[PDB]
Parts: C-alpha cells; structure tokens; sequence
C-alpha cells in the first residue's frame, strides 16, 4: 500500500464530502504523500472522528470543518477556513454525491431530481468557481470529480442520479477546457460497485450477497470495489504524473464495460 | 426529398419546440408520412404561421398552441391539448433547448445554470413523465431527444448549454432502460453546427464566414447543416426502422469527430 | 412494416455476403426501396436460393455472383459484374464478416487471427478501394459496415472476433473522413445478438433459453433481434435521410449498454 | 517531478521498442522505481545507447535484447532473454508501434496495410500469449499497450495507422476480459502528439509552428507532450496503485476531446 510517493509536499487539498468511505480514503492519501488536506462534511462527529483517525497513523497536515457542500454558506466557509488554515489551495477533489431515491425513474418528483443535480452537480460547479482564483494564483494545480461508473452503464432504481453522474462527465470536461488557461487539470474517476455505507444496502448480506452482484455487475475482476481502490487514481490525477492529462474520466470498475 | 415512407399514418406525435428551425422540419416531416402532430412554442404568432405555413404545403393534420415548454401549467396543457384533438399520443419529440449565455464558464451564475437544466433537461424529464401513461396505453411508442454535437465535444462560449446537452444522453439512455418494458423506445439526435435563428451569430457574415466555421469545426463534408438535415434521422428513430433501437445518441454533423 | 419508402429508384447497391441472414434483409430491402442490387456469397447455390427468393417476391432488379469476398480476384469479379449489370455504383454495404473461432483468445493461432482481420476488415478495405472511382463518379454515395455491438462489448468465446469488430468501427471512421471529398458518407451497424445460422450457437435452446440470453445480455427491449431489425437502419444510413451523417455507427441491439 | 514512487521493488517488467522516446521514458521511470527491466530494439546501437543511458543514471537493473518485435523468433528469444536474465515477467509494455505510410488511406497498398497490422497489432498479442504465462505464474501483473489519440479521432496523412490504434482499444479490452481470471489488469494510453523522432513531420518547423499544431490540434494545455508525459500514467497503470482497473484506456493528449 505504500508507494513511497510523495507527489504532494507543499500542496494543499480540499476533498469534499470526506469523512467516511472514498473520500477519507483520498484525503489520507494525499496525506501520505505529503499534502496539507481539509476535509469536510455535514456531521461534526464524522469530522471529528475522521480527523482523529488520520492524526492516530501520525497525518497531522489536516484539517476538518462540517458543513452541507450545497449550502453556499457552508461552501464559502470550508473554501475560508482552507485558505485561514493553510494559506493557498492547490487542488479540488469534489467526491461529494448523494442518492436519496431508490425506485423507476418516472417516480422520481421534479423536486427530488432537482435535488439529485443541486447536491451532485451544482454543488461542485460553485466550488469550482470558489477555488478557482485561488488555484489559479498557485500558477495551477488540479480539481478532481468523483462521479461514477453510472454515468455510463444506466443503473436500475438509481437512474435519476446516474444521470447526475453522466452530467459530472460532461462538466468535467467543459471545465477543463474552459480552466487549461489557467493550467488547471479537470478529470475525474468514475467509480463501480465501492463497499461504503452509500452502497451498502446491495453488498450486506454476506460473502455470496457480494459474489452474486460480482455476478450481475459483470466484473471481470471477481470483487467488489473498497474505498481505497479509488485513492492511487485520484493522487494519479492530482499530480504531475498526469500533467499532460486534462478532460478525462477513470473507470474504476475492476474490468465492466460500458466504453471504449 | 419526398421519401415517400408513410411510416407514421395513423400515430400521433408531439413535437416541441416545433414553430421553427429543427422542430418545424420534423414536424413536416412527420407530416409527409402520415402523422398527427402537435406543434408548440411561447410565442402564438409564431404558432399561427407554422400552422399556416404547413397547411399551405397541404399538411393539414396538425395542430399548435402556445405556451412555456419549462411550464408545469403549459406542459399539461400541450399534452391536454394533444389528447384532445387526436385522441391519443405515440410518439414525443422533446426538440426544446435554450442556449441564454454565451461567455466562459467561471461567468455562468448559479441562477443561468439552474435555468439551462431546467428548460433543457428537467422539461423533458417532466414532458415524458406526463406523455408516459399515454404513450404506454397505446402499446408502445418512441421518444426522441434533441440533445447536440456539444454534449459530446465540449464547445467554447456556450459550455454550461453543452453540459445539458450530455445530461440529455444520459437522459435519453435512461429513460430508454426504464421505458422499454412499454415498448418505448428513446433514443436522441445530437447535431452539429445547423444553421437556424439559435446559431445565427456564428454563420451570418456570408458565404465564406460560414465556410470558415466549416473550418474551425473540422465538418469532414464542408458545409453546415440544415434544420432538414435532422428530420429524416428523426422520422426513422420514431418508426419502425428502428425498432430494435433504443438508448442511442446518432450525432448529425457532417462527420465531426466525438466518440467511437 | 412495409414501409413505402422509395429512397434508391436509380441507385446501384452491393451488398457482400447477401445470400442469409442480415445481408439478404438488407438487400431486400434496397430493392423494396427500388436500387438495383448486386448479391454475393461463396456458394452458387447460395446465390440461387437468394435471387429466386427475391425474384419471386417480384423484387426483379437482383443479380448473383458466387466468390470469396477476401479472394482479390472474386473482388474484382464482383465489382465488374457490377458494373456490367447495371452501368455503376452508388452503394457499398460491406456485410461480410466470419467467426470460425470459439474459445479462449489466448487460445486463437497466430493463422486464425490473420483470417480474422483479413476477412472482417482487409476485404472491407480493398472492397472499398475498388468501388471508390465508380461511387464517386456518381458524385457520391454511402459505404456501410457491419461491425457488431461486441466491437464495443468483449465478448467471451469470439473475443478475437470482436476486436476485428472494433477496428471496423476506426475503419468505418477513417474512410469517412479520407472520403468526405468525393461526398461519400461512411458510416456502420453494430448489430447485438441477431437470430441468424452464425450466432445460432447462442441462442438456440428453445424460446426461454432466448429469454435466459435476453437477460444475460440485458437487452432492454427483452429480445432477440431478427435480420429485418439491421434493414431499415442501412436503408436509412444508405439514402438522404442521412445526407449529413458521416463516420458514425449505429448500435441496434435492443438497449444492451456499451458507450455513451 | 522525480516523484520517489517506488511501487515496482522485486517486478520485472519488458518494455519493447524501448530504446528511443516514449518506450524508453516508460523503462526509465520503471526502473526508478525499483524494477527490473529489459527493453529491446531492432538496432543493437540504439540498445546498446540505452542501456549506457540507464546505467549512467544509476539505474542498473536493466538489460536489452535487439530484435524485430514482429518476428516470431525473436518475440521468442525476448521473453527467453528476460527470464534468463531476472527469472520472472511481472509486467509487458507494448510500446511498439510503426507507421511508414503518410498519404491517403486510398493510396494504403494491401501489403502496408497488413504490415501495419502485423506490427501494432498482432505482434502485441503474440507478446501477449507468450508473458501470458509467466505473469500468470507470479500471481498476476500488469499489461499495457500504447495506441494513439488517433485511435478515437480518425487523423489525416496516417488513417491506417489510426485504425491499428483503435484496434488496440478493443484488444486491450478483449485481453482485459479474457486475463482477469489470471489477475494480470491489461490497460492502454492512447497518447496525443509527443515529440520523438516518430511524430517529428507533424512538429518541426520551430516553436511556433509548435503552438501553430497546438491550436489545429485544439490542445487544451496549449503544448505538444513529451515522452515523460506518458512514463507516470503506464507506472501507475502496471502498479497496485490502479489494482481495480482493468480495459481502459487513458488518452494523454493534453485536452484533446474524442470520446466522452
Ligand atoms: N459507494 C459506491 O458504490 C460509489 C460508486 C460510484 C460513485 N460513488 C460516489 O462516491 C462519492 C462518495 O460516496 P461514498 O460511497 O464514499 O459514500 P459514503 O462512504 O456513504 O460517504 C459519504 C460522505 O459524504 C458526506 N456527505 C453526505 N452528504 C453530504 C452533504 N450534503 N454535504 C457534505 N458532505 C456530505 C458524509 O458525511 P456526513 O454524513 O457527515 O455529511 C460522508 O463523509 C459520491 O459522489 C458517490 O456518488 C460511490
Ligand atoms: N441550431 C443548432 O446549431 C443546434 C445544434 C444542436 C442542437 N440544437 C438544438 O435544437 C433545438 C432547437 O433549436 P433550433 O436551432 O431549431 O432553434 P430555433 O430555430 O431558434 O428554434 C427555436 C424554437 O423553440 C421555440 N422556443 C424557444 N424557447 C421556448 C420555450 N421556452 N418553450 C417553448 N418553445 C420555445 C421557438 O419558438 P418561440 O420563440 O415561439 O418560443 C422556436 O419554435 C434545441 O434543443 C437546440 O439546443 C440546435
Ligand atoms: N448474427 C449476429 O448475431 C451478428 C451480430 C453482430 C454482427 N453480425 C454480422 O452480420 C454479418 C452477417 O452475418 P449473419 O449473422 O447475417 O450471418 P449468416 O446469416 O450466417 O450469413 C452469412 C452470409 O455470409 C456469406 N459468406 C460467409 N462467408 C463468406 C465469404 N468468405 N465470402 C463471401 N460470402 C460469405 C454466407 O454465404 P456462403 O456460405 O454462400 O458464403 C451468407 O450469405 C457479419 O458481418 C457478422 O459479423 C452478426
Ligand atoms: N510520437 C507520437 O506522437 C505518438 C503518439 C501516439 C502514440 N505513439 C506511439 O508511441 C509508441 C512509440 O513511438 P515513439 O513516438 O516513442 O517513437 P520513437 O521515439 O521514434 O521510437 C520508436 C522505438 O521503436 C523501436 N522500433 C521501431 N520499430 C521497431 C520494430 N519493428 N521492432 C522493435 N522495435 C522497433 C525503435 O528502435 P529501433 O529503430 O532500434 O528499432 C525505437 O526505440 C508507438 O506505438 C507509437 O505509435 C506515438
């Protein structure tokens, strides 16, 4: 796990939404090899117990604030406290993504869909443009959505949201055009099945509830995804290991196929 | 161009945002092969000579009203409306889409964000929705989305409007899993550059201006299109040459490189 | 749904491998739509069957000739029969397409791989070279492919076969892009799981193995295609109602998800 | 940025056609990170200069091996030189790539046409078949294949070329499904222009004949790459860094748009 990379040494990161699951996992990460991270998101208690986490393995570049990530209140006090604490921002990493609705696509209410682009969407829009002159003022750095193998392969019951998710890739795209002046890289990561609390309710009834989704989901790997198999990806894309990349999405769905 | 294909005599179509440009020509095109159809936009005047404007061409089986596509009240209306004149509903073409801004990115407010996916992504949402139980009751059917070229390459000055427009891919690929066990079928156009009131400003400097824009936009057949160029995409996605066919985006370009 | 369509009155089409299955709905159907057609298979009595099928639907414009199409001798052949029936071309639809393998792609001969690609895509080449002149002295035409969805989705067991599928769908791009100057539009099918003698092995165990296939494929549209389900497509793609559509592929696989 | 990524201590990799450019970026970067490795080249000079390059660097676990990468025999004789000389094969590059043609795809003789495919496309799969194996023996690995951007947008003068490039997306693809149950991942780049002798007609007319190509091209970042701009995506692509990824392709191409 390791890798002795230290591509981050004097950058400082925010990761949205990341005190649980994915994103925790990139925000320690980033750490690993040397960043300075704030971290956030809507419980003070998962704040808490997540930055107590990271300072126990001895990560004590890292910062927490609660706030909900589409309330332009809380948006502009997590891009002030970053900037009070650390003094610059480097990178973006816009994980943050909900999925309230379970059910057809026709059921979902014009307001429930709203919602699904507000917090999924918009959201990391307005955090683009918070960051953005700061990022820019640091000669250039990178900001990273996490949106979703969903974006591609329409899932059943969650439909509503992949939309959301195909949407990220598009925004992903028209803000790297649109920030390459600025030698700001936009990409993103475009998750499968990951064993977090979000996905639970399909991988929680044992060691053969997950191989028959294995099965089902069509995983040329044989297994379900953990938060750090998104991580190597995203630190990837935050780095100048990918300085010639901007524009692209990551498929990290252990082997399903939904592109070429 | 008479095709002499009937494939539609008997079904009864929507098309939105159908008084001029693209919709108009499918409208027409619908027409020549034996539909119903309803036409709709804001302005009634415009309404009244696209009405007149097929009548004079001995289209007579139509029908318009004005209204706001992004209106609750209006859509109902227009869908009301349909159901009154012609008894029933086939086939929708969400033809809708605004493009208000024009500028970078970083300049577009939350508020012309909300609007571009309100009325180019939430109305067909929302028109489908309304549409479904209609077009379902008469066994199946087909919905089309007119989505564009810059969903899938990123344009300048017009980026936030490229963003809904891949929303409406993965709209359209959606509503095409969830719809299919009714037998509708969903599938989407993406254009190019088609030269109607919308893309005005970019080809109405004279003939050389517009071979420029060829030349910028890399159109492998070196001319832009026509509204005309859409309707026989359209017409063939509606029937039933197409009828093993559903999730599709066909992008009508001129041979614009976008995807694989 | 016989449609009426009358696009080719005039027109000159060769249909390669047009004696079974999809190339012989496709023939069919250009000669529904009034072209004259050329049909071609290995066996003469192949092509006998077919032009007497044909001929005694009254569909009298059809003429025959045996050959290999990867033979460069019958390709020539075939061209100058062509032209000595029918005084031109304004068509190519490049059906051809072989699978002897079954199994492991580690397990495909160095021998089996070349004769992959040298059927499945040198012969759709060199056919394309040696009508080029002809179609482009008619100032323009079309050119299709048969490629196949598993150009998009791997399969297992033809896996070697599907990359063949794959590069049919560059090829498909690369000569639309090379032959946009002479007005010639390029573009493909990538047919799913149609019910014809080559993909029988898959789905002949009675009407419910065809359902168990369905899922496992996860057609939306909860079937099997036929060969009339590839017709209307190439008839589409071959006349003016795609007159601005160039170098793109159409997937007609009943909503099997393979890109965006 | 030398990143001190070690993520390849006790893994042996072959990289061919490493002895100029990007090939031997890829080997360089391996090597700093702790691999063992053999490249190979046609020319025993151009080896013997590479390895003296490596070796000057301190990076001494590195041994090659001249060879035509097409010919069997000598396919052969490099995986037989590699386990001679570190015992194992963890990881294969296919780096290699030709493209003598510069012209109309038209004017592409039968011959160069099946040259092109001998060399950029089957001898990566025989390659492949023969690591096969020896990765499989060490528990799993990693294969990566270099394409091209031109694998997505069809370029002018090198079309063919093109099309073994998109053919390469589809055999990562089907290598990527069918070693899954080996564990070894099988990913591509699929870089833009990079400055080596190969792509050196397209960029050599001065530095702004550079930023001229830029803005045709369409470059987002406004430059051409570099061989290293390609090292730190294959190491993180052969590392556990991308352990959940398998069939992707990652263009490198500065913000080129071709597929969503
Ligand atoms: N798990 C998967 O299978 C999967 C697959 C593809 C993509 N993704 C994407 O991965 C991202 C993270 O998901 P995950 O699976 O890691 O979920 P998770 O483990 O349940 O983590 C959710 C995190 O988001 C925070 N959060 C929830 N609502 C928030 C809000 N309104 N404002 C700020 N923070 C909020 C949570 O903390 P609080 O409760 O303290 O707010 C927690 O830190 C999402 O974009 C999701 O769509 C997940
Ligand atoms: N032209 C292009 O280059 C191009 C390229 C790709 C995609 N498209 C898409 O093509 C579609 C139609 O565009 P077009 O170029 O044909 O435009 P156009 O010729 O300017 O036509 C616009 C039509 O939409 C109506 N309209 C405008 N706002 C409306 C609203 N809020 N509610 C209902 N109707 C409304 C207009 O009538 P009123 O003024 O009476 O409302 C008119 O009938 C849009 O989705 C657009 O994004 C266009
Ligand atoms: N069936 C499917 O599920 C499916 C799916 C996707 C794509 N496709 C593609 O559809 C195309 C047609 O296949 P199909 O399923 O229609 O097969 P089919 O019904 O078995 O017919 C194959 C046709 O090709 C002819 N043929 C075979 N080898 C030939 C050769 N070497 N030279 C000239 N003609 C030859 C056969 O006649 P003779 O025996 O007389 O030569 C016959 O007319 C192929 O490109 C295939 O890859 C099929
Ligand atoms: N440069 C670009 O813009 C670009 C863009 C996209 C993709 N690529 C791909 O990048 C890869 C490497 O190209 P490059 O640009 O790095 O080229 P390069 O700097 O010119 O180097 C080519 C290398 O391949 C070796 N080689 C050539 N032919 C060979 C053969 N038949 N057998 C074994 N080795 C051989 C050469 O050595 P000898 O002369 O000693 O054989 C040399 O080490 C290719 O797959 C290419 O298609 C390049």
């Amino acid at each position: 796990m390791p890798s002795n990379c230290r591509r981050f040494e004097g950058k400082v990161a925010i990761v949205t939404a990341a005190t649980k699951g994915i994103g925790l996992a990139i925000a320690e990460r980033l750490l690993d090899e040397g960043a300075s991270v704030v971290i956030g998101s809507r419980n003070q208690k998962n704040v808490d117990e997540a930055i107590e986490y990271l300072k126990n393995k001895g990560l004590t570049k890292v910062a927490g604030i609660a706030g909900h990530i589409a309330s332009t209140d809380d948006q502009k006090k997590l891009v002030d406290f970053t900037l009070q604490k650390f003094g610059k921002i480097n990178i973006l990493v816009n994980n943050h993504g909900i999925n309230p609705a379970f059910g057809h696509i026709l059921e979902v209410s014009d307001q429930v869909w709203d919602k699904l682009f507000e917090v999924n969407v918009k959201a990391g829009f307005q955090m683009t443009k918070l960051v953005h002159p700061h990022i820019a003022k640091e000669g250039g750095g990178a900001i990273i959505f996490n949106a979703s193998y969903s974006a591609y392969k329409s899932p059943p019951g969650i439909a509503a949201y992949g939309v959301t998710k195909t949407t990220l890739v598009g925004l992903t795209r028209a803000l790297a055009m649109g920030l390459a002046k600025d030698n700001i890289r936009v990409n993103g990561i475009a998750p499968g099945v990951i064993k977090t609390k979000m996905s639970q309710v399909l991988w929680d009834g044992g060691e053969d509830a997950e191989k028959e989704l294995t099965d089902i989901q069509e995983i040329a790997l044989g297994r379900l995804g953990v938060p750090d198999d998104c991580a190597g990806t995203v630190a990837y894309l935050a780095s100048d290991d990918s300085s010639y990349i901007t524009g692209e999405m990551i498929i990290i769905a252990g082997g399903v196929q939904a592109r070429l």
